């Protein structure tokens, strides 16, 4: 009744939003990284 993770919604909606999360933090890092490497790169 409650068992069957129903709340799946809830670790769906919970591991989805972190999941967004962790990947726009990640895409962030390197599209920054690819600046610095433009710029750090001597050459």
């Amino acid at each position: 009744g409650e068992s069957v993770a129903g709340p799946n919604i809830a670790a769906i909606v919970g591991g989805t939003v972190a999941g967004i999360v962790l990947i726009g933090i990640l895409l962030l890092v390197i599209w920054k990284a690819l600046i610095h490497l433009s710029d750090l790169r001597e050459y």
